[PDB]
């Protein structure tokens, strides 16, 4: 019949219209229904905190490790990012979800209403009618290589859009630097060992925007996933609480200060790294009050080169834990998988 569920509602909308439950699309099957999380620990356990104007000393380059080997992200500090620009990008971000329905969907990633494209204003793709959508929209815009930007699919209001999400880019791409950088001495490989396959390499800004649920223990607001990247940058709402990461099989709440920055490794830099560091699985909860916003920077590999473990990292004694894959092959696995709520890195495990 006419592929209407290839088109989902903007979930905002559904939001505003006042839905009184979530849409049978949206409900949670079983497996992930006990799972979710809505109540915090009361004692939860320190987050890892990595200094980033302190990475070269020994001290520092130890914590990165602990955070990279048993949880996969780390809060970082003292990143260098005017806490004015963060304000202004996150302020800016709200500013466009805000704007009437009529001049968002203008930037729609749904072209001609139907037909999907990742980039531009809507939600993931569907690809079957019984696939599970997230409570959530999202604003996906390619930032990386700069030439490449189609600003068609920009914001044009707020006007300074453009002009500052450029500027936030620029300081977190100084930063992936300086934690790959980091990461190769903590592999002994050589230090510009991530940054060959980074030349033009694709960044993207996914903008998240969580409405409320008035049945927050029934969806996810993105679901349980792990990142297809290298490294994620990501800039979490600074009131409103729902991240949450799993480890050792138990989900825990993620918590960050406002200007606090969150890195994690993705599914890239798992295979690259040969699993001595960890692609995180995580997810975010919704709730029936307020809406929530995050904005993640998130950094690949250009297609030169498959993705398979470094060489420095295998010998006759260490043998690889994924397979080789090239590029599109991978990018085809991170995007199909995603879609249907699964891990496709553990489709390459060895
Ligand atoms: O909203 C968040 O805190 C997480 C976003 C996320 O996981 C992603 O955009 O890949
Ligand atoms: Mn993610």
């Amino acid at each position: 019949a006419d592929e209407s569920w290839r088109a989902p509602a903007i979930v905002q909308e559904l939001a505003a219209a006042g839905v009184e439950e979530p849409p049978s699309r949206y409900l949670l099957r079983e497996k992930d229904r006990s799972d979710v999380k809505l109540v915090a620990a009361e004692l939860p356990e320190p987050l890892p905190v990595v200094d980033l104007s302190r990475l070269d000393g020994a001290e520092e380059a130890t914590k990165l490790r602990v955070a990279l080997q048993n949880w996969g992200f780390f809060l970082l500090t003292n990143h260098g990012v005017e806490a004015s620009l963060m304000d202004s990008v996150m302020n800016l971000s709200r500013e466009f979800f805000n704007q009437p329905i009529e001049r968002k969907q203008k930037f729609s990633n749904l072209i001609d209403g139907k037909n999907f494209q990742i980039q531009g204003y809507g939600t993931d793709r569907v690809v079957t009618q019984d696939q599970i959508l997230d409570w959530s929209d999202r604003l996906h815009l390619r930032v990386e290589p700069k030439e490449e930007q189609d600003l068609a699919f920009w914001p044009d209001h707020p006007e300074s859009f453009r002009d500052v999400l450029n500027k936030y880019a620029s300081g977190t791409k100084r930063i992936r630097d300086d934690i790959i950088q980091a990461m190769a001495k903590l592999l002994e490989l050589d230090e510009d060992y991530f940054l060959d396959r980074l030349n033009e390499a694709p960044a993207f800004a996914r903008f998240n925007y969580y409405p409320p649920c008035p049945r927050p223990d029934l969806v996810f607001g993105i679901r349980p996933h792990s990142d297809g990247t290298l490294l994620t940058i990501l800039l979490v709402d600074k009131d409103v609480s729902g991240l949450q990461v799993q480890r050792d099989g138990k989900w825990s709440n993620v918590e960050a200060t406002p200007h606090t920055l969150l890195i994690n490794l993705g599914d890239t830099m798992e295979v690259m790294c040969n699993g001595i560091f960890r692609s995180p699985v995580h997810r975010v909860v919704t709730n029936a009050e307020k809406e929530r916003i995050s904005l993640a920077m998130l950094y690949s590999v250009n297609d030169e080169k498959d993705i398979e473990p470094a060489a420095g990292l295998l010998d006759e004694n260490r043998p690889a834990r994924y397979r080789k894959v090239s590029v599109e092959e991978f990018r085809a696995g991170i995007f199909g998988k995603f879609s249907r709520g699964e891990r496709y890195i553990d489709s390459l495990r060895i």
